[PDB]
């Protein structure tokens, strides 16, 4: 059964690939290859060009995403060659420095060897390359609460963080034939981080907020004409209301709500002064002004579902349904401020896509 | 098939309605006095204490409604006796008075006549009893756009607007065995108005906006154990972001979020500044203040949203399932401040309900 599914995954995606780069008169040939492959061997190869096309499709079906306009932009590095932890460790570097490019951030992916029978080659731990320790212990929280099992999991393994409330976790992964994943520091020189500020209001700062400046998704399945890239870590830039009005806004993260509420002069004590919704603005423009500021790139929420309607736009112009996740798309912050809360959309899953994988910790 | 739908509903509504009255003894002997009168006139009579529950019930089965903890304590006036023209707008004046309450607005739902064969008894064209014209001529654009359709109707019919941007539609419904619809003016004492002011920022009076106190649904179909009351009009009070953040900032309403930027004295020139999402908060703030002052019932959506989650365990505690259009249920602002956002709800549709009917004109 597992054969036939990869085989008419296999069929579907090549078509589609192929008819999008103009190649469709290879499409024959190329199936039959495929064919044999998969008799011989169980599985297939891409193609440079194919791996290429399919992790930007991939991206282009990504229902929940905002950012989909830049589809055909994405930089994909092809790094199914690594072998060894250093290997991964190094190319893991590299896709932070070449992504960050000195705050001009590049969307990026690097694609590692593939699952072969469902067996991972490489199986990274973090959830973003890049991202804060979390610690709760007898009543007291420190750091990003999100982040920690994950924290956890890298004390157990020898890691001890600083407790501070931005402690960067380092690099793990463990490799095929390993039992216990490795862990690495990362550099600092290649974390860029931005500081918060506030155009208007000087004692934003005493707040102390920062956040890093570029969100790498490193604990997604990118599945490809059958093919299951479990290891493939990908980033954008960030649109600011996820920063300003969840990271350090939910109760569950940061919840900076209230600080925020007292450093800009507002009482937080009634729910009809509509206190939080102000904080909420305001610590938004911080974090637009404060990345802008220092060269980082970002999107204000308005931006971005401009962006979006032109990419509907595209869709249409290029005969191509269009699918989305409503829930999703709408940003936390005055979300009937944009055309995507006005119109519906079709939550169907198209392939090749970006998909949640199971934990290997918890 | 029409007979056997309306007993099947019929069946399921009287059990229900009587298990939670108390009364699951005699629904048999009600079961066979309905059929008994299904049988004979092809319909059935809901008794007083039926008509109440089944509104509650509708109520409290709508999805898409956040305030629905306080479903029980709906006050339903029984109007299927009226007969006459005179009738039904003394009826609909009176839910105003009742309703209105002095500013203390009192949940309450009129029920007049239900369809017989599908046939009309009393048909409302207003959407909502009390609403504002709206007129759009040479690009000339006046009152709130959402009216347009309705106010070109009644000036079909002879009525005419003195076309400032509030004013108020006459009421307009048509009678069975009558081919147009009738018209009376709402006299202005029994309309509550309430002027837009700010709590801290003089000049927003300046954009002279006012809303009206009450909100009166008055063209969905109440359907109760199989029977339709497509006139059946009901009221609660407005949560705030209807008017601040939808009503009055809509583009395609009253479109006022550029003139509220600027006596709050902030640009609205760049995306980025997040000045709509400023002006929004600002205009919910004067919304929810000058009901406040005025002495009119409102409610913030953050307080909506705690009533709303006590409605949840109000409802897993009696035993009942749970559900929600979770796209409605969020607030327009911060909707990830409430719990609402952070949770799903099933959508299915549970009667007795309230649903969408076509519209008489259009
Ligand atoms: C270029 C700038 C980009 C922006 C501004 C952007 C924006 C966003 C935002 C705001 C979300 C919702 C995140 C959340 O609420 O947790 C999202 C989801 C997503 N984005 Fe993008 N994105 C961009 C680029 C990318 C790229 C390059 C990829 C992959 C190649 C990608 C794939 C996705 C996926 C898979 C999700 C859904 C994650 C999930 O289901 O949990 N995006 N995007
Ligand atoms: C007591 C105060 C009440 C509040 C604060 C409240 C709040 C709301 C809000 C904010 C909406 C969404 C409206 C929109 O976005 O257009 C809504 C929808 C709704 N409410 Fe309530 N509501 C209340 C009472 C009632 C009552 C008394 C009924 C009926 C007996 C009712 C039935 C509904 C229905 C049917 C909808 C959905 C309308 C549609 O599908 O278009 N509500 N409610
Ligand atoms: N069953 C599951 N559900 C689950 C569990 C925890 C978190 C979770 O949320 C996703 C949502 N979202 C978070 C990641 O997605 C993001 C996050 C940020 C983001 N922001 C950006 N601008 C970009 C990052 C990369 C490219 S653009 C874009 C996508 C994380 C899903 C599991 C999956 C894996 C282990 S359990
Ligand atoms: N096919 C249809 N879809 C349609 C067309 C126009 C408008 C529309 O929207 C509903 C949404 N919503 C608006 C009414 O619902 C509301 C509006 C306000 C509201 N606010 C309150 N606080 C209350 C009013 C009454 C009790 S609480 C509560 C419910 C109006 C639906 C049609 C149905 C009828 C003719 S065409
Ligand atoms: C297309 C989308 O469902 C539509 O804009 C809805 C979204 N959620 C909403 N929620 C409420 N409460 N009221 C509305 O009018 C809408 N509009
Ligand atoms: C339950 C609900 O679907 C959940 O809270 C979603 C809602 N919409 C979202 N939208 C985005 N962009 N990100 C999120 O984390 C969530 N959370
Ligand atoms: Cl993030
Ligand atoms: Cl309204």
């Amino acid at each position: 059964e597992e054969k036939e599914i990869l085989w008419n995954e296999a069929k579907a995606f090549i078509a589609a690939c192929y008819q999008e780069l103009g190649k469709a008169a290879e499409v024959k040939d190329r199936l039959a290859d495929i064919k044999s492959e998969i008799d011989l061997t169980g599985s297939y190869v891409h193609t440079k060009e194919e791996l290429e096309h399919g992790a930007k499709m991939a991206w282009r079906n990504s229902n929940r995403c905002i950012g989909r306009l830049f589809w055909n932009s994405l930089n994909v590095i092809d790094r199914r060659d690594v072998r060894t932890k250093e290997e991964v460790r190094d190319a893991l570097f590299h896709h932070i420095e070449t992504a960050t490019n000195n705050g001009k951030i590049r969307p990026t992916i690097t694609i590692f060897p593939p699952e072969e029978k469902g067996e991972k080659q490489v199986e990274i731990w973090n959830h973003q390359l890049i991202r804060y320790a979390g610690y709760e212990s007898d009543g007291e929280r420190i750091g990003d609460p999100a982040s920690c099992s994950l924290t956890a999991a890298c004390e157990e393994l020898g890691w001890r963080g600083e407790r501070t409330d931005f402690d960067l976790l380092p690099l793990i992964f463990r490799m095929k034939g390993d039992e216990q994943p490795v862990w690495y520091e990362l550099p600092r020189s290649l974390v860029i981080e931005v500081p918060i500020t506030h155009p208007d209001i000087e004692a934003f700062s005493d707040l102390e907020l920062k956040w890093y400046g570029v969100p790498i998704i490193s604990d997604m399945k990118l599945e490809v004409g059958g093919i299951h890239y479990n290891a493939a870590p990908f980033n954008g830039w960030y649109m600011g209301t996820e920063i300003g009005a969840r990271n350090l806004a939910d109760e569950k993260r940061y919840d900076k709500l209230k600080k925020v509420a007292s450093v800009i002069g507002i009482a937080a004590d009634y729910n009809t002064d509509l206190w939080k919704d102000q904080a909420l603005v305001e610590l938004n423009k911080a974090v637009l002004h404060s990345y802008k500021k220092q060269g980082v790139s970002i999107v204000d929420h308005h931006t971005a579902a401009s962006q979006f309607k032109r990419f509907e736009e595209q869709a249409e112009e290029a005969g191509r349904k269009l699918t989305g996740d409503w829930t999703w798309l709408i940003p936390p912050i005055s979300p009937a401020a944009t055309h995507i809360f006005h119109r519906s959309y079709d939550n169907s899953i198209v392939k090749p896509n970006y998909f949640y994988q199971d934990k290997p910790y918890e």
